[PDB]
């Protein structure tokens, strides 16, 4: 599923991400924009052989099991494929656990490089929430 901007903002708000750990909704939408272009089916391979999955590009090195990342953790305890569903629930729950592990949203490179310190509220302007 390729979300519309406001559509994803609303699905995200409903799943408890607005102001989660102090990160306003614009942050999550901005990160999703640049991690996945709002596409739940996005996958990207990393140099170390781990893979990033879904709307928020969650890494199999630590967070999900994909059966092809030797020595990795499965800290969200899910198959990585569940992160590709059109239902963003699993991606959201895993993201909450990530954002809470000490480093906040800096875990997302694209957030760090393209969202942090910008006007993220712009990402939810116009939306009915
Ligand atoms: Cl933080
Ligand atoms: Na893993």
């Amino acid at each position: 599923k390729v979300f519309g901007r406001c559509e994803l903002a609303a699905a995200m708000k409903r799943h408890g991400l607005d102001n989660y750990r102090g990160y306003s909704l614009g942050n999550w939408v901005c990160a999703a924009k640049f991690e996945s272009n709002f596409n739940t089916q996005a996958t990207n391979r990393n140099t170390d052989g781990s893979t990033d999955y879904g709307i928020l590009q969650i890494n199999s090195r630590w967070w999900c099991n994909d059966g092809r990342t030797p020595g990795s953790r499965n800290l969200c305890n899910i198959p990585c494929s569940a992160l590709l569903s059109s239902d963003i629930t699993a991606s959201v729950n895993c993201a909450k656990k990530i954002v809470s592990d000490g480093n906040g949203m800096n875990a997302w490179v694209a957030w760090r490089n393209r969202c942090k310190g910008t006007d993220v509220q712009a990402w939810i302007r116009g939306c009915r929430l």
